[PDB]
């Protein structure tokens, strides 16, 4: 068991664990998503570091920070290659369903795992848009509190694999390349997400994790908190802004 390891048990919450099985990644998934938000704050406080398994393993795992999903995926990478399971880095971009356009290119990094000869996704770093599981290349649905998620083979202007979701249809979340690629493109998705003009997150504070029953979101002005049929939405001032991240999120800045 590495240090890595251990510090991720620890920030999971979970058993420290010296096998680590397939059948076990749904449940480490679910307790990634419990405990470690998706957060930019790093881009607005200009303290961003290169995307390392060390620099991840302090700022996700000591610090107990969160991130975007070219830190929360690759922070899982490192976990499960150490685990000992087949993984790869993927580069894609988001689609932006709602305005029917894209999203900055190469603005995405996910994880891909081999086990048993086939192909899995595990995508933790979708901001809430979670399967809290593997997601079967074969195209089975997977589902979960979030929606539902299925990968489709398709060629597109962005990839050559699609991760469709829903939940009113089946739409586009990002597209990929199955193609693998290492630390560089991670750097290089953070640079583009940092700097772009178009970026969605280098603006304003945003913040968001699930929760036992739902999720909570967090902007410089309001929170958004979502149970079973019932959403809260409140005005938050700078003042209970430090308490929240503390609060809600588990962040200290
Ligand atoms: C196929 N598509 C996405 C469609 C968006 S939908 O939400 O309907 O799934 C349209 C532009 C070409 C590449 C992406």
């Amino acid at each position: 068991m590495t240090d890595f390891q251990k510090q991720f048990f620890a920030r999971l919450h979970i058993e420290e664990k010296d096998t680590v099985s397939f059948e076990d990644l749904s449940n480490i998934m679910y307790a990634m998503a419990q405990t470690v938000p998706f957060e930019n704050l790093n881009i607005l406080e200009k303290n961003f570091k290169e995307i390392s398994k060390e620099n991840l393993k302090e700022k996700i795992l000591v610090n107990n920070r969160g991130g975007l999903c070219y830190e929360l995926n690759p922070t899982m990478y490192y976990f499960l290659k150490d685990s000992g399971f087949d993984v790869h880095l993927v580069s894609g971009t988001v689609y932006n369903a709602a305005n029917s356009i894209w999203a900055v290119d190469s603005g995405h990094i996910a994880t891909v795992l081999t086990h048993h000869n086939e192909l899995y996704l595990i995508e933790v770093g979708f901001g809430s848009y979670l399967p809290l599981a593997p997601v079967p290349f074969l195209g089975e649905v997977i589902h979960s509190a979030t929606g539902d998620y299925r990968i489709r083979k398709e060629m597109t202007e962005k990839g050559n694999y699609i991760l469709e979701m829903r939940k009113d249809d089946w739409t586009l979340g990002y597209a990929f390349y199955i193609e693998e690629v290492d630390e560089e493109k991670a750097n290089t998705a953070q640079k583009i997400i940092v700097e772009h003009e178009g970026s969605p997150f280098n603006k304003v504070p945003l913040i968001v994790k699930l929760t036992e029953d739902g999720h909570a979101s967090l902007t410089k002005d309001s929170l958004t908190v979502a149970k079973n049929g019932k959403k809260t939405k409140e005005t938050v001032t700078d003042m209970q802004y430090t308490n929240l991240l503390h609060s809600k999120f588990g962040i200290t800045l």
